[PDB]
DNA sequence: GAAGCCGGCG
DNA sequence: TCCGCCCGGCTTC
């Protein structure tokens, strides 16, 4: 198993950065509003001389300003950013046995037979693929490259920005062994905060505690999760498959309940989800939005993905059964989502 | 099955 | 130390 983690730095505002080369060596943040009950805007992205005067992602707008008066500040453009994310997940497609996008700016790559097993060669490979997309693209990467997925990832995070993280074979035990808490996947800051307060700083320090007085805490699927990790027994493949979703959501002239009134607009957001999607989604999930605003929603796994003809027919049953559930109450807004796309 | 609560993520 | 036509796990009825 030899994994290359992909990651964009400061993507937004890098694609930004590429746009307007102005930009580049100033403060510069991307923005993203919201038009519900208040107007008020944040931080989506902000580039490392934002970073570097405090600005971080979600930090309300009116905050960032307080402490970088100096930084531009513009609007989210996500469709170039997509773009961007599209041509550049292309480019990794040839360098790779099997390649999962985990988000617009994230990737995994399986190259073990590419390098033939060869651990040198797939550095040597994360190079190439750090230098070409920065020649094409213009845009820098963090690779991370590792026996695993997750300390591909967790490698990566270490090297941002521009960087080249790498676990080797023999590395990894110690690697493990050295692991803080906290800088685990799957566990934010409420989870250490209840895990540090019962003597657990360290990956190894599970070992010693009793899985159930693990899994009070933890859950259930997590708790097994730390600990194949811990003995370096985790080893989940890199999968062909998309985990950006793909959606489309229509406004209805008027309030509804009528299905031979709704479909027509169902039908129609299916068709343009599909369009989005280059593979075959493995759920559809119809969202409708009611009089009252509130949101209502329901989805269909498919083993075996579900092709646009068939979507049709299962999205018009989600919403009789949505009409079903909800009775007596028009709807307004409709809308349809693909997701778990099988790639190839 | 499904509503709702909660932690985590992008 | 913030929002999502959020999203999945888990607990519960
Ligand atoms: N509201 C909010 N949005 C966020 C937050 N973090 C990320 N986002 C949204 C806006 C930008 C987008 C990508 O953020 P990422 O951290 O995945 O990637 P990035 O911007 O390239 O930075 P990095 O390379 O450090 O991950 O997801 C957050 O804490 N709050
Ligand atoms: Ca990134």
């Amino acid at each position: 198993m030899i994994v290359i983690f992909v990651d964009f730095d400061y993507f937004f505002a890098q694609v930004e950065e590429v746009l307007n080369p102005q930009y580049k060596g100033k403060p510069l943040v991307v923005c993203v509003y919201s038009g519900r009950t208040k107007t008020s805007g944040a931080v989506a992205t902000a580039n490392y001389e934002a970073r570097k005067l405090g600005v971080k992602a979600g930090m309300p707008i009116i905050k960032a300003m307080q402490i970088a008066p100096s930084a531009i500040y513009v609007p989210m453009r996500k469709p170039i950013y997509e773009a961007f994310s599209n041509r550049i997940m292309n480019l990794l497609n040839k360098h790779a046995d099997k390649i999962e996008v985990a988000s617009i700016d994230e990737a995994y790559l399986d190259v073990t037979n590419k390098v033939e097993g060869n651990f040198e060669n797939g550095i040597e490979l994360a190079r190439k693929i750090k230098q070409e997309i920065l020649e094409k693209e213009k845009i820098t990467v963090t690779v991370g490259v590792a026996p695993n997925k997750i300390l591909a990832k967790i490698i990566a995070d270490k090297s941002k920005p521009n960087g080249l993280g790498v676990i080797r074979p023999t590395e990894v035990q110690d690697f493990l062994n050295e692991l803080d808490i906290d800088e685990i996947p799957g566990i934010g800051s409420v989870l250490a905060r209840r895990l540090n307060e019962l003597g657990i700083q360290k990956l190894r320090d599970i070992l010693s505690k009793n899985y159930n007085e693990l899994e009070k805490i933890t859950g259930k699927a997590k708790a097994l999760y730390l600990l194949k990790l811990a003995q370096n027994k985790y080893s989940e493949p890199v999968e062909n498959k998309s985990k950006i979703p793909h959606g489309r959501y229509l406004t209805l002239p008027y309030n509804t309940r009528d299905v031979k009134v709704i479909l027509p607009y169902l039908k129609k957001a299916i068709n343009e989800a599909y369009n989005k999607v280059n593979g075959i989604p493995m759920r559809i999930t119809v969202i409708a939005i009611m009089e009252d605003l509130d949101i209502l929603s329901k989805g269909k796994k498919f083993k075996h993905g579900i092709s646009i003809d068939n979507a049709y027919k299962v999205a018009e049953d989600l919403l009789r059964e949505l009409l079903v559930r909800d009775k007596r109450r028009n709807v307004r807004r409709i809308g349809v989502k693909l997701d778990n796309i099988i790639i190839n």
